[PDB]
């Protein structure tokens, strides 16, 4: 997160971390007791789910293991179209006063609609420097006419773009997976932006979640 502020503490109770080798991999958001969503690139054979806690490492935190991971379909490796994978905890996690559901959206917010992104990932760019503490920062929608003034040929119809006009306000590398929430609804999941981040007048990439809800809840459904 670059020039956010830590999150208040408990205000993200469905932010997860993705960990490998107890090194932050990605973000992600906890849909039920079973299952946490998150980035298709952020893609491994293992996980280690970190929830119910804004600091990484804290005893107090749950700690679940993930032996299985599904992919959209239609993901790309190449134009990063289709970016979210549905991730199976081998135990389910328990529900508290720092682990909540996230709520799924049931429409897509319109451009201008004031969100929040958070994460662990680097709070500086090029240059890292990796928090302990669950970063804040909150950013408007962008408009896809907007948008495409910017990316171009990069942006589909499924991916949703967010910032501040003039500013470095935005998501980095650690960040994927992690959520983009817009009044009460999960909006977006960190996907692409720029390198280095926090480009004044170059938006963040986010996954539309509205546009995949069908997918979620019959790829839940599939398996157990």
């Amino acid at each position: 997160i670059i020039d956010g502020a830590p999150c208040a503490r408990g205000s993200h109770p469905w932010q997860v971390a993705l960990l490998s080798g107890n090194q932050l991999h990605c973000g992600g958001v906890l849909v039920n007791e079973r299952w946490v969503l998150t980035a298709a690139h952020c893609k491994m054979n293992e996980y280690t789910v970190h929830l119910g806690s804004d600091t990484l490492g804290d005893r107090r935190a749950q700690r679940i293991k993930a032996s299985k991971s599904f992919r959209h379909p239609g993901y790309s490796t190449q134009t990063h179209v289709n970016d979210l994978m549905l991730v199976k905890l081998n135990s389910q996690a328990r529900l508290s006063s720092m682990v909540k559901k996230v709520r799924l959206p049931s429409r897509c917010e319109p451009p201008g609609t004031t969100c929040t992104v958070s994460g662990w990932g680097t709070t500086t760019s090029p240059d890292v420097t990796f928090p302990s503490d669950l970063m804040c920062v909150d950013v408007k929608l962008i408009s896809p006419q907007d948008c495409t003034k910017v990316y171009k040929d990069l942006l589909e119809n499924s991916m949703l773009c967010a910032g501040i006009p003039d500013s470095k306000k935005n998501a980095c590398n650690g960040d994927s997976g992690g959520p983009l929430v817009c009044r009460g609804t999960l909006q977006g999941l960190v996907s692409w932006g720029t390198f280095p981040c926090g480009q004044p007048n170059d938006p963040g990439v986010y996954t539309q979640v509205c546009k995949f809800t069908k997918w979620i809840n019959d790829t839940m459904k599939k398996h157990r």
